[PDB]
């Protein structure tokens, strides 16, 4: 199970193969008809070894570590001849080859071992890959989970040196775009967690996490997709080349996958390939003694007693198979040893075309710094050569970093991959192709945004998590992490962010008090109308001739305007309203005083009545300074949490002392008219002016006092002070009507 | 550089003797001395490979994984004769040489190689070490954790083999004995963390992460304590065997890892090792080419023009060394080999004694098989045979876990290393000669337990944290994560959990109550006293005569009894006081009705006058049964979260329902009672009993209505009850004694 072509030199090259039970159809024996497909397409190129025939000796690597190094004993036993191998396809079959070869100084060219502990050039210092490293496949999985603003993601990594160095690159570059891993495991096949039942419950434990980054091989990819259908669920499958674009991982699980984003590494492919690997049968296949029952495994054909035997019409044609895409990289990683071992010809034995003496002993480290800088222009089938086609290894032995999007469209019924982006600089997938899982667009983040009413982002310790929580009414969210405050009066509007303003109340609408006192107001007209037939239509009657005729004019004009008072009470407050009722109050209890004191040395008596009409101005003038000095605008209080309610710019103090300044007149009225309590005049002043005295002023300390104590105060003060002076309007001054008609 | 001793047969063995600055001179050539010690105490011993002379081939492995690579190819080489290495003191040196000596079926002992990896036995099927692995010093980590409580952790681990795979069976051991890991990151010197100033400030920015788990090899233990030292901090160095017993990792930082508490493998050392290794000087040292400037660098002496030039009076005594952890266990994984190699010869050829044809390929494959399970008895210079001193390899060719725990006091002088404890079932360590920085046990939880006035555990999500916050006074702390309640009337103690019932309060105190109106209700001892001069000092009197004589003696008996009711209003409530409050009440106003309206048609008329002497008890027979029929024992009112306040057994209504049987009596007195208003009888009807019937019931309906408004009740229903009989015990019944005297 060896190919052995002679040839003047020798290239090596081990292949992934067996898997012993399967021949693995897509990454193993597509490669070996390629590699061998660029040995039988160099003997006939002139110009690149002319005249020296390349022989190869190819073993297979059986996809694991440790038989690896019993198949590279092959080589280098003759050594205790090979000018180089071409490495191995997976990443722990490659590192623990160029851990035998470096000590004989073979170069090893890998082409697909994209792992990061192979550009440590102190160990492995000869071992130049035409595949870019792990570092820019982790760069371009989170600039893909900053395109769509996932951020809460649970990454899952197989175990050995392909996951563990792969997503340990991915843990200092998703914690550097504000990424918050959730949960991180391996799964990988040495008793860490091998039930893979076991790690699909811990990805559904958390609801929040529908996009997991499938970092893992080749294997725990076949066996963690058979394990998330039959405990049935499903996520955004984000995963890395592990996965790539294969057809054959995904076989009998065509539903759970179907929105699946995977990456492979770029490549425009060679066209001279489906002109010559599809017209390879196995009666026409002499060299590789894999191919000849290749066919048999992937037609299902036979050769005990199996099913139907092979027909000579069956082919493969583009019916069939779909050409990987590292195949580029193949014929790509053969032709830089053919340059090697073609530029060190023109540098040793230039007069000779064929192997001279001085290239007879293959000086190995010489060919490994006549090669690591040696770019070149193709693999000669693929055009537009300037337009991003040079093998160019740089100071470590790599590529550059080219890595197609690919996606699971399952759209036309045969469940094919479809690319949507790619890499370099340029993150240019376009959303208008990519189906998904439910069709939408998903998301995972840690905490929900919530409704911008009252919450606010609270993040207690970490950047990836915070949680909404309810604030105050009466604030805005203006900085969106905290609210503020804008204080009383203001209220703030949907947006948020300002406060608006608020007026008092419509205190002259209803109230109960915009139709009730002003009802008892309206007979107030009545009264100074009632007692009109006194003042212009009788007013040469005895009895009002022996009573105060200019005193009632002001005893009784002031009595109307007691009944008028109230009216400025019910308007809109202002310096000619509020004020005024500053005004008007002095004035309304300047006739309280100056027709019960007063007229009992008046009306109870012209030598001194002069005095008693200057003692209406007694503490009016002064009353005048207090109306112009202090404030006399406006006020606005505010009590807890709404209220504007606008009261003019007094204390109930102010109030009280303008109400000082007459009703400690009218508090020795009483005192003053208590000798008259039996023998009347005019039987009018011991009848009428003693029930005045007591009777009338005792509602004046009655309701003034509960004046300070209401909220509202509507109709404590307003109505009370009108309805005070109908009982020195009528009991003493209508009063003598009654007998007199 | 390598020792050839010739023999019959030929022993391996690979030592880390470079580092190539140092020559190591504790786990160096305090080894390779040690192993060839054993080689020279085989061929003297019978009965244990007799005749047949052992020889070494002993290679250095420069302390450098691909470095033992190009010497391990100097046994094998010959092969493309050795019969068994003895491995690597190293990990990473000892996994990859397992990989080359596998091809070639030759065993490897190893004798200090403890890491997890190279117990999986499908591919490393040819290593049998003499170390019990990592999985057995993780187990020592989380029990060593758990005995102090720490719970708060920061875990360090160098990169390799040794580290990322001995802290991951810790991280999957930490989170199973409830052990929150802070910060766990990477050192090793691959450009990850490699400045050790940029991992020793990560370690400074939690304040609360005083325990470190120092996971790493002995290379990132001094470069990791010389810069912990730099940037002053310290820790408590909680740290494996890769620091071990060593005093030459500490040599020049000796205060700031004084509570450093490391843990070795277990081990009695030989006693005839310091008998052959004390006694070998450069003079007198053939075979080993390291040893003839062993001493040259140990001693700091030479041999261009350094210092001091060696005399020959400087040996090496027990002043200046100490013997290595590990010294029986390179002579016991000798043993093994040879023990091995002659149980086969008691097989193969047990007639002939020297070696024979069948022994002379060395079939390898044979070789571990008649192997791997071969107990034997001892290293025979360590007595005590059967306690715990067999070599005895496991189904995966291992040791036992038997760990020692070291301590790093600092207390001689000289800071020397010093042993509390053990494992292997027991956590034997005691804690009394353990010192440790700042000379105090540690502490590293996540939140601080905090005081049980009213905190509680709030664990949000995880277990490891949690956050104490108040919550209500009137609560009680019971299951110390969420306080609960114990309702209105009781209030919790000290201890939080029982809650402690109250009483009202000292109503009959003072509360401005107790001594204000039993002063006025002691003058109401003095109304019944005054107007005992009526009653029988001055019974024949002639206004009497016409007054009620036996109606004063239901007029003021009970006035006597209405300054008497207000007593129980003051005492403690009771069935016997409260409720008799509500016969005292009824009883108290059963005099304001029969003296106001019945003595309007007596006392203003004894025809009639039996059924006013029955009017008293016409609605108190009816109030004896709501007296007797409802609960009339007591209540307790609980108001806002401070309130025990007892009120008797009744609502206001309930009172107002009593005050409704006797006031609407009164109601309707002066009703009746308006008629004479202006003609008298003996000048007492219209100039008294119309003042009772006009001001005093008004005091009976001014405090009243007061009586259901109040909170305290102190003297709103006591006081002014008793004070408004004072009006009708004075204005008509002690004034009627005013015109008598
Ligand atoms: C089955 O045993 C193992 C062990 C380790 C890795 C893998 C594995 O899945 N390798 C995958 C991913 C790859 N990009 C890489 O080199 O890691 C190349 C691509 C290829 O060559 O076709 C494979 C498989
Ligand atoms: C300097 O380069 C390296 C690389 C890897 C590990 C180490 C290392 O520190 N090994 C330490 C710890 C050990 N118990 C083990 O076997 O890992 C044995 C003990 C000994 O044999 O004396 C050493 C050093
Ligand atoms: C997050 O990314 C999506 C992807 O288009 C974008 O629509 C959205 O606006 C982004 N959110 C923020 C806050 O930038
Ligand atoms: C935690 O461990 C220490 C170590 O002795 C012990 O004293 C303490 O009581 C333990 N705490 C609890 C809650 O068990």
């Amino acid at each position: 199970r060896e190919i052995k072509i002679e040839g003047d030199l020798v290239l090596g090259g081990l292949f992934p193969i067996n898997e012993c039970g399967r021949i693995n159809e897509d990454r193993g024996i597509q490669r070996l008809e390629a590699m061998l497909f660029a040995i039988d397409e160099i003997n006939k190129d002139d110009y690149l070894l002319p005249g020296v025939k390349l022989g190869v000796h190819i073993l297979d690597t059986c996809s694991r570590d440790t038989y690896a190094l019993e198949q590279s004993l092959e080589f280098v036993r003759a050594s205790l001849l090979i000018a180089g191998v071409i490495g191995g396809s997976y990443s722990s079959v490659s590192i623990q080859v160029a851990n035998l070869l470096r000590l004989f100084q073979i170069p090893q060219i890998s082409y697909a071992s994209t792992s990061a502990k192979l550009s440590d050039k102190s160990r492995y210092d000869y071992f130049a890959r035409t595949v870019p490293p792990d570092f820019y496949q982790a760069k371009a999985m989170a600039e893909i989970l900053r395109f769509f603003n996932w951020t809460y993601v649970s990454t899952v990594a197989s175990e050995g040196d392909y996951g563990e160095t792969g997503i340990e690159a991915f843990e200092q570059e998703a914690r550097l775009r504000n990424i918050c891993i959730a949960t991180a495991e391996k799964v990988g096949r040495s008793n860490i967690r091998k039930s893979y039942d076991s790690v699909i419950r811990e990805l559904l434990q958390k609801p929040n996490a529908r996009v997991v980054v499938l970092f893992m091989r080749s294997d725990d990819s076949r066996e963690l997709i058979a394990a998330a259908s039959r405990a049935n669920a499903s996520f955004t499958w984000v995963a890395s080349d592990g996965w790539g674009a294969q057809e054959s991982i995904i076989k009998g699980s065509e539903h759970v996958a179907y929105g699946a984003i995977t990456l492979e590494l770029a490549s425009q492919p060679v066209r001279q390939f489906d002109r010559y690997f599809q017209s390879l049968n196995p009666y026409n296949n002499h060299r590789n003694p894999w191919f000849r029952d290749f066919w048999e495994q992937k037609f299902q054909c036979s050769l005990r007693n199996h099913r139907r035997v092979c027909d000579k019409h069956l082919a493969i044609d583009s019916s069939n198979y779909e050409q990987e895409s590292k195949i580029m990289f193949v014929v790509n990683a053969v032709y830089a040893m053919a340059h090697a071992l073609h530029k060190m010809q023109r540098t040793l034995c230039p007069n000779t075309t064929k192997l001279c003496d001085a290239m007879k002993i293959l000086d190995g480290k010489k060919l490994y710094k006549d090669y690591l800088l040696k770019i070149n222009f193709t693999a000669p089938f693929n055009p537009n050569k300037d337009a991003d086609s040079i093998v160019k290894f740089d100071t470590f032995g790599d590529g550059m970093g080219r890595y197609n999007v690919f996606n699971f469209q399952n759209v036309g019924g045969k469940y094919s991959y479809l690319k949507v982006g790619h890499w370099a600089e340029t993150l240019s997938l376009d959303v208008n192709s990519i189906h998904w899982s439910r069709n939408s667009v998903p998301t995972s983040q840690c905490s929900d945004p919530c409704a911008p009413n009252e919450m606010k982002n609270m993040q207690p310790g970490d950047v990836c998590c915070w949680i909404c929580i309810p604030c105050e009414p009466y604030e805005y969210l203006a900085d969106e992490f905290t609210c503020m405050d804008c204080g009383s009066g203001q209220w703030p509007t949907a947006d948020l962010t300002g406060c608006y303003d608020l007026p008092e109340d419509y205190i002259r609408w209803e109230d109960a008090w915009a139709i009730g006192p002003v009802t008892i107001a309206c007979l107030g007209f009545m009264c100074t109308c009632m007692v009109v037939t006194v003042f212009i239509k009788h007013n040469n009657t005895p009895l009002v001739k022996a009573s105060g005729r200019e005193l009632c004019y002001i005893l009784l004009f002031g009595v109307g305007l007691s009944y008028c008072m109230t009216f400025f009470f019910i308007a809109k407050p202002s310096p000619v309203i509020c004020a005024l009722r500053r005004l008007g109050l002095g004035s309304s209890f300047a006739i309280c005083y100056s027709a019960l004191l007063t007229k009992t040395n008046c009306i109870a008596r012209q030598v001194f009545i002069c005095l008693g009409l200057i003692l209406v101005q007694i503490v009016m003038v002064s009353v005048w300074l207090i109306l112009e000095a202090p404030g006399t605008r406006r006020y606005t209080l505010a009590e807890k949490r709404e209220t504007v309610i606008l009261k003019c710019n007094v204390k109930d103090s102010s109030m009280l002392i303008s109400l000082t300044y007459d009703v400690i007149l009218v508090i020795l009225c009483t005192v003053y008219a208590f000798k008259t309590r039996k023998c009347p005049e005019n039987f009018n002043e011991a009848k009428f002016i003693g029930f005045t005295m007591y009777t009338t002023c005792i509602i004046w300390l009655a309701f003034l006092p509960i004046f300070y104590v209401t909220s509202s105060d509507y109709r404590v003060q307003t109505t009370t002070m009108c309805i005070s002076v109908s009982l020195s309007g009528f009991v003493v001054l209508g009063c003598l009507f009654a007998p007199k008609v």
